[PDB]
């Protein structure tokens, strides 16, 4: 009963669907759901991020129909990255695998209808 995703929508839920993918998955694992913080020890992870997001967060918003357009999606995908690139320093691992599932998203959001 949400109804039919946009055109530009359909082309986002379908980058979205590539970044959760198989193929992905050796670099978007960081991404898959929440930082748990507390697990991993990282007490200043909400000091330091006001705006937590990921690609579960991303995927429940779009089955809700929270995302007005495609600018919408965009902006809370590369928020995601941005608190990447903001908590951890520019060599870590992490954000080498940021940068690389980035350009997945950067160069097909590119090719949106
Ligand atoms: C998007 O995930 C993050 O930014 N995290 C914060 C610290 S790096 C940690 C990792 C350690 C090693 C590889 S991934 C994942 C959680």
């Amino acid at each position: 009963s949400m109804g039919k995703l946009s055109e530009q929508l359909k082309h986002c839920n379908g980058i979205l669907k590539e970044l959760l993918s198989k193929k992905h998955a050796a670099y978007a694992w960081p991404f898959y759901k929440p930082v748990d913080a507390s697990a991993l020890g990282l007490h200043d992870y909400h000091d330091i991020i006001k705006h937590p997001m990921d690609l579960s967060t991303v995927k429940r918003k779009m089955e809700n129909r929270d995302y007005r357009d495609a600018q919408e999606f965009a902006a809370d995908v590369r928020l995601m990255f941005s608190n990447c690139y903001k908590y951890n320093p520019p060599d870590h691992d992490v954000v080498a695998m940021a940068r690389k599932l980035q350009d997945v998203f950067e160069f097909r959001y590119a090719k949106m209808p």
